């Protein structure tokens, strides 16, 4: 039988009682309003560890422009169905006052330097500090043995990872790879303007980046042209190429001699559908 | 029994590691080295509260090393250390720089507390107290101390910690220490050696007029500007020549208000050639 917490002194007191009792606990952090990919997650954290906590919290500081905050889908109860159908321990599931009881003004907040400025952050002042701020919180308050994130926002788990590492959480940070359909592709809500035709070239997306990760996990270095030959194989599937680009996993930089992981990420058009996909890769021990 | 002394972080996680599974009570007293009796008083309240002693020793770059008016002459790590083998704690950490940031300062992860951290000390110290919340947030996570000791004389930095453990959700209670005293109740200070013998018969008053006010204002007594103008009658009736009293609110170092629950009083007054100065805490009714 699930149970549903809201406070931070209930929580606390049985996160006391989880170690007296000498069990191994898994945190997955969320944000609700949750469907088959954060059930992955559970599944997989259900796997490494006794005890799986949830969390569910729409998180204000992570959110760029107030306008996206209020109209973010709230669905306690549907969420709860599905955790509780998924045999979860404990979903916590805070009000906005219980975390900030004096808004966000004063909080005081995790910043992850260079990581949280690029890229996707760099149009979005805040966001990321947001999101290593609660993270940092939760993990303090739960003190889990094991977090799980979904390899989809590779710049979170990127952040959350060298956060780990800067700030010493000795916590097991498990990135859990997306839920692909058979033939490879990306599974998500852009499905759905693709044409039976279309659906059937949506694979090369996926293909073309596996050839990709094949040809730099063997000693291949000759990067722009790596690129380019894999624009080439879009635009004759029948895609149009709109970005690729090939980063350090762990920086989010330019690879390096000393990069130990990739990751690759490439965003090309289909119609008037634009896929969106990512794969990390290691190269190195 | 014997102390151990730790210079590496893998070394120190097993450690602790092993501590947690034992179940035994660990107290933290991090510092900037160069140990006198002052902090010896921390280290037996951190005795008194826990089965485990822990004294970190690390002279944090992020932070100003900021001169004890106590210390006269500087430490050597080994001499730290005979004071704490004698003092009775458990393990000592003392890191180097290299191993506590292996890739300098650029990239690392901060935490930062708003406000309390550019105010006063911090104002004129751009970066010292997000060098202070950062290195205490990395110690508690690779400790995971059930107390942490700070002594009272650095107020702000107390505040600043309190105000990180409660936003961060940190599971550990923070003791403040009060100040080492004289049997009569003057501060132990560098300033006393300017009293003549006369004016150290009378140096005692500071202490007293405090307590007189903490009295007043643990009886619900919230006229702070005169109960502060009597303060001044009262030192300089006893020969000092008052110079600057206040009073705050120890958690923002702003004013008292209707929900204020702890007051610090902080003094400071001319006697001959010495300004003598003190503060003193007040827990709120």
């Amino acid at each position: 039988a699930m149970l549903i917490i809201e406070t931070l002194p209930l929580l606390r007191q049985h996160i006391r009682r989880l170690r007296q009792e000498g069990k191994r606990v898994a945190l997955v952090p969320t944000m609700g309003n949750l469907h088959d990919g954060h059930m992955k997650l559970v599944d997989e954290a259900k796997a490494r560890a006794d005890v799986v906590i949830v969390s569910i919290f729409v998180n204000p500081m992570q959110f760029d422009r107030p306008d996206d905050l209020v109209r973010y889908p709230r669905t306690l109860q549907e969420d709860c169905e599905k955790l509780n159908k998924r045999k979860v321990d404990y979903v916590f599931a805070p009000a906005v006052e219980e975390i900030y009881p004096h808004g966000l003004e004063g909080q005081t907040y995790v910043d992850v330097p260079g990581l949280s400025t690029m890229l996707e952050g760099a149009s979005r002042p805040g966001h990321f500090r947001g999101v290593s701020t609660i993270v940092s919180k939760l993990f303090n308050l739960i003190q889990p043995d094991i977090a799980c994130f979904g390899e989809k926002d590779f710049q979170q788990l990127a952040l959350i990872r060298k956060m780990v590492a800067d700030m010493s959480y000795d916590i097991e940070i498990v990135g859990v790879p997306i839920i692909r359909a058979k033939d490879g592709l990306a599974l998500s809500s852009r499905n759905a303007y693709l044409t039976a035709e279309q659906r059937k070239i949506a694979p090369g997306l996926y293909n073309v980046m596996n050839s990709i990760a094949e040809k730099l996990i063997a000693g291949n270095r000759e990067l722009q042209e790596i690129i380019a030959i894999a624009e080439q194989e879009l635009n004759e599937k029948g895609f149009r190429a709109d970005d690729i680009q090939i980063r350090d996993a762990d920086t989010l930089l330019e690879l390096t001699e000393t990069s130990k992981r990739a990751v690759i990420l490439a965003a090309a058009w289909l119609g008037q559908a634009r896929l969106i996909d990512n794969q990390s890769v290691t190269l190195a021990q």
